[PDB]
């Protein structure tokens, strides 16, 4: 069994959630392996940036999520850590790695994500966001 870690973001413009479409066409949020040298909170950042083209700002940490996942027969433990962002500058645009980047009002991110850790991490960042007036 192999291990991984990452760190992506859950951010909000204007009431609007930041939401990626992966390669197998499911909408989930920004975020990257956590490489040598970086703390989780700069992978976040810098993967959200790379691969939506939008910069944000961590106002706290949300939570971490976990799965287990296989690829051409191995199996993998995933461990994601997710930080609540807030809309600094840029405009969605896909990385080379997701098919699209795009914001959505609450109400249609919710029927969009598909992943049970999406929707747990989701109900905690607008829980906490009502904190920063976000
Ligand atoms: N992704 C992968 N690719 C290829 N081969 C793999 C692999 N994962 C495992 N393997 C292979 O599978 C084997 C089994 O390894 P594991 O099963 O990974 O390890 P252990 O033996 O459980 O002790 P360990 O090192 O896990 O615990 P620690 O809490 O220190 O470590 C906690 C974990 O957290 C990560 N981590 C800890 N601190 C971190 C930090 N500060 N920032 C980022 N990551 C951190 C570490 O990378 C560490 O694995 C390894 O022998 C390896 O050969
Ligand atoms: N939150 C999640 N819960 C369960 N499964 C997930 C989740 N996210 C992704 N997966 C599934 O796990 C596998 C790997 O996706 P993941 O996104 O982790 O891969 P990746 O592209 O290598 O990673 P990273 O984006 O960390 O660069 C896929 O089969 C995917 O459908």
């Amino acid at each position: 069994m192999k291990k991984e870690f990452s760190a992506g973001g859950v951010l909000f413009k204007d009431g609007e959630v930041l939401l990626i479409k992966t390669p197998s066409n499911v909408w989930s949020f920004p975020k990257g392996n956590i490489e040598p040298g970086e703390k989780p909170e700069e992978t976040a950042v810098r993967e959200v940036w790379e691969e939506t083209g939008v910069k944000g700002e961590i106002l706290d940490y949300i939570g971490e999520i976990h799965y287990w996942y296989t690829l051409k027969g191995e199996r993998i433990f995933k461990t994601v850590k997710y930080y609540l962002m807030k809309y600094k500058e840029g405009e969605p645009r896909p990385s080379w790695e997701v098919k699209d980047a795009k914001f959505f009002p609450i109400k249609e991110a919710k029927k969009l994500l598909k992943y049970k850790g999406d929707k747990e991490i989701f109900e905690k960042a607008l829980k906490l966001k009502e904190k920063f007036k976000l």
